[PDB]
């Protein structure tokens, strides 16, 4: 009857059945191993603690990202997430519904393939599909044209579709955003002599990468008045009781993201990826891709773009072109507001790839 | 059969059975031979009297303490005390129970050994286990998490232990409280022109050290009041009829163990202990190690404490951090009415050490 | 006139002029004030030692290392470290030359600021610069190529360089060996009944971290044969004609440095920080980072490595990748004989940081 939306993101695995409100269970992609000695004997402890409670546990764990630059470590990490979403959030049996997953665009052939057939044989669901979380960013804002910027931790990615076709050559995939800029956090907040090496404590970091930060409009010019001894000191407290007092740094962390050659690597900003995937599109759809530029993802959520992204566009592309970038609250459940939109309609309620389908065909049924 | 809770004191060794309410028997650790020449020719007298025997024939014996700075000296002196404590206190064979014995934390190897190896050939007891005592003082207050203290004469210790697992990297242990403080008592009761020197007269020293001392709110502040001519002398009767006035020296004896640069040595304050080893571990963990801080111990009994020690700490700590600190009635069978609550309780009855296992293994049995 | 390098040990202060032999005077940085009252009206006591004399003068004192953690205390003793440093050993007054100064490859900001103001304040030396001690060990060994370990007691520091390129995203810092090495061998022998715990006792320890350590080729293995009877035993003299027998420990110290698993802290050792750092490093030039390995520093001087880390490395290493592993002799003064090849070779000879432009300019001029 009712299908389950399932997000396999990188933060922030999100959980909850087709539509029409919200996802029903967010938590961080962590499982955790105990590092210490047991000696007060309940034992009361597991093997493995998964979030939310590997979130309550900090200092006395090891915590494992399964999902890393894009791709899953091993899938015996992977079953214990899963098993986790399932029971103690959503409760509902896995053979009664059937399943919606996602992926992300541009991922290594064949972690589809070793997915799908581990899933299948794992939990034993009657049903299921993939989709690519970008394509689904479209279905959240209503519409059926436009380039499409979807950036969550730890793969962002740029995909052009027109009325209502994705050109295959025109996709562009970073691994950048945002694992990377946490790690970043951690090295110019070093620079400061706060010194974070723990895995556990390293959760700090992401907390103050999501709150406190912004991004400038000029940067060169936001910096100029940073280097005048004017306030821009926000004092963050911290679990043990420590108090920072961080401001140029906070500025500087975000904007990290323009000009990758901040860490030296050769990749092209995102100023100019979105550019230069909007110009590998044919010369006529050109002309409506502009003003259907749609940003998403929770990397997104800085109080400070999309404004540096729209003085960096207007700048680049051609004289007089009509260039509004739109950019709802709340881009985090982007995807899943998609997701939802999909498997509670009617076409595609009849195209999933079924069970009886699945054994006559096999794993190998990629396309 | 029941098991045996059977405490090694570094005071005052304690014995009773496994739960539910005091120690059977709790006497000072003593074995003194008698020193001057014989001449009432009954005769038949012990050749080593222990306590509470030898402490009610004080003046004619030679004290040798067998536990000195928290290692037992010679097992010829240690089986005489064991023989003693079971036979003519409990009145029971070692035989017939499983026992629990404690040690101190950090304590020399080769001797928890050479202890548990002496221990199965002379009393051919069935099983045993080995828990250190500070991390006992936890079971008896309820705890599942906060900073252990055993502290008796003499050797403290200080362990910071979370839910439910011991720290390898935070754990300190001091020489100091209290054979120290009973010693530089006699060295400032020879500041009033009362000398003692004898080892038996030693004794009535710890009794002085027991009920007449107390600590500050502020030393300095106590100090400046204490050269006033108002009074702060109790009169103390002695054993041959004698009267002693004590007032000044009488609140700075205890208050001796905040800050032992009376004695000389280099040793850090109990108030920087405390605090060192709770910023020796993880950061999350701290606050909640915080208002966890537990005392224990029967040296702990001084009326002014716990109270310096919190307005101490208080001072040192980050700003607004909450620290209460518990420290009720009972401290000085703190550590026994711990491992009474541990041998009654399953799953811990299949983890002594027992008789075949160890017949197996031998004595290089350890972790 | 001739430039002088003076080098900010973390250890262990080294100082002697541009080229081309050895460094003047080492000592390891240790102030101490005198900590019992006088009894000789003579009595030419001086308020601080530095050592030399205050290593000589141990037991009656209390040793305070100015710069622990990688860090400076205050500049209050460090400026009494500098005047002693530069007038009672090198003679010459800084007023006659361009000096050189050390610093560590990340460290905090602004306190490279604050350092190299108040150096210019208070000896007012004609030109200087920073240079990071890790670059300095490729000239030691006139490598082209290469990644660069200063290891002093206690930070640790893992840079890749090509030819002469620093690259920002590899660079890795630990702040795991010595001083942490100097606690664990008095955490170790407390174990074997030898306890101290007093300031100044801490250098015999660290004295005996020195001499009498080794590394094991095969862990596992030499476990095995420490159990038996068969002699790994070297007895130590100690400095009050005492006697000490140490075995397995000898060993156990240093393989510390391998898996901090043994402190329980979340870092891996630099068996793997090693590679970790190699791995963030762009595809082409990790051909030339097999087999350029460069060790350092005096904390690598045990009998017992390169060729521990060489099995361990080739194990982890792609299969049939060559990996020369090159660990010179001199390695104390490796970091020293490196400034020295540079502040004598022009072109860098103008390159100091002249008065009239750091007059001008102010503490920014640091980059
Ligand atoms: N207000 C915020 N500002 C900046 N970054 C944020 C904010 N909220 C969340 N994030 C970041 O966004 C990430 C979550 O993105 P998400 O949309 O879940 O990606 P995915 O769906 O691919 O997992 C988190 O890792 C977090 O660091
Ligand atoms: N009311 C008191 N005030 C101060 N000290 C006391 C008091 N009662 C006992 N003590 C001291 O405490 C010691 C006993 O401590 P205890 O808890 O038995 O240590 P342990 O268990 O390690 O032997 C005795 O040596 C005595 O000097
Ligand atoms: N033979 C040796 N074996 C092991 N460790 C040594 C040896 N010689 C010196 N050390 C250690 O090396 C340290 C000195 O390292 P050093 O190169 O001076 O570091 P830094 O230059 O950063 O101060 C000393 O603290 C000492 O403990
Ligand atoms: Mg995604
Ligand atoms: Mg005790
Ligand atoms: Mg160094």
């Amino acid at each position: 009857t009712t299908a389950l939306v399932c997000d396999n993101g990188s933060g922030l695995v999100k959980a909850g059945f087709a539509g029409d409100d919200a996802p029903r269970a967010v938590f961080p992609s962590i499982v955790g191993r105990p590092r210490h000695q047991g000696v007060m004997v309940g034992m009361g402890q597991k093997d493995s603690y998964v979030g939310d409670e590997a979130q309550s546990k900090r200092g006395i764990l090891t915590l494992k990202y399964p999902i890393e630059h894009g791709i899953i470590t091993n899938w015996d990490d992977m079953e214990k997430i899963w098993h986790h979403t399932f029971y103690n959030e959503l409760r509902v049996a896995p053979e009664e519904h059937p399943t919606l997953l996602t992926e992300a665009p541009l991922n290594p052939k064949a972690n589809r393939e070793k997915m799908t057939q581990i899933m299948f044989e794992t939990f034993n669901v009657p049903a299921m599909y993939v989709a690519i979380q970008a394509v689904l960013s479209l279905y959240a804002s209503g519409r059926t044209t436009g380039i499409v910027l979807d950036s969550g931790d730890g793969v962002t990615h740029n995909v052009p579709i027109y009325e209502g076709y994705a050109l295959p050559h025109a996709i562009m995939r970073l691994d950048l955003a945002g694992r990377d800029l946490t790690d970043y956090l951690m090295k110019i907040l070093t620079e400061r002599g706060y010194s974070f090496v723990t895995t556990a404590e390293r959760e700090i970091v992401r907390d103050i990468k999501e709150k406190l930060c912004y991004v400038a409009l000029d940067f060169e010019n936001e910096m100029a008045t940073a280097a005048s001894s004017s306030s821009l000191e926000k004092s963050y407290e911290l679990p043990d009781g420590q108090v920072i007092t961080i401001g140029n740094e906070r500025f500087r962390c975000p904007e990290t993201l323009f000009q990758p050659s901040f860490i030296g690597m050769e990749s092209a900003g995102i100023h100019e990826t979105t550019y230069n995937s909007i110009m590998k599109c044919d010369i006529d759809i050109r002309k409506d891709l502009y003003a259907n530029n749609v940003m998403s993802g929770g990397t997104t959520m800085y109080p400070g773009i999309a404004d540096r992204m729209q003085k960096e566009i207007t700048a680049l592309a051609p004289s007089t072109m009509k260039i509004k970038i739109i950019a709802p609250p709340e881009r985090k459940y982007s995807v899943w507001i998609g997701g939802s939109i999909l498997a509670s309609l009617s076409t595609f309620q009849q195209m999933w790839i079924t069970k009886q389908e699945y054994d006559e065909a096999g794993p190998s049924i990629v396309h």
